């Protein structure tokens, strides 16, 4: 349970790493919907996430186990495919980053 946890952060840290910077880049913050002006983003995401609320989640020991954190992660990619048109270049860095992580998540000490 600790040590999955422990699992989680790695692939956390990994998400959020240079390695994966060319496709992660747009799970960083939470989306700025006004910003970017997507004035529909929030009637159609009822709840946003993105790997800073997935790492404050963390630091603050908010995640009781693997699953409550694989929930908010697979949230993060399902908000992403539901807003966006399917051919857009920021469902392809989803796709990318979402195998970084169903691999990594796999590999869960158990
Ligand atoms: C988790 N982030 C997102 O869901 C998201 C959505 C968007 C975005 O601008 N989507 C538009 C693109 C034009 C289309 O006609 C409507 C939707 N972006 C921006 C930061 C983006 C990411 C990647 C490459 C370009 C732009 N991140």
């Amino acid at each position: 349970l600790s040590e999955q946890l422990k699992h989680c952060n790695g692939i956390l840290k990994e998400l959020l790493s240079k390695k994966h910077a060319a496709y992660a880049w747009p799970f960083y913050k939470p989306v700025d919907a006004s910003a970017l002006g997507l004035h529909d983003y929030h009637d159609i995401i009822k709840h946003p996430m993105d790997l800073s609320t997935v790492k404050r989640k963390m630091e603050n020991r908010d995640y009781r186990d693997a699953q409550e954190f694989a929930a908010d992660v697979r949230l993060m990619f399902s908000n992403c495919y539901k807003y966006n048109p399917p051919d857009h270049d920021v469902v392809a860095m989803a796709r990318k980053l979402q195998d970084v992580f169903e691999f990594r998540y796999a590999k869960m000490p158990d």
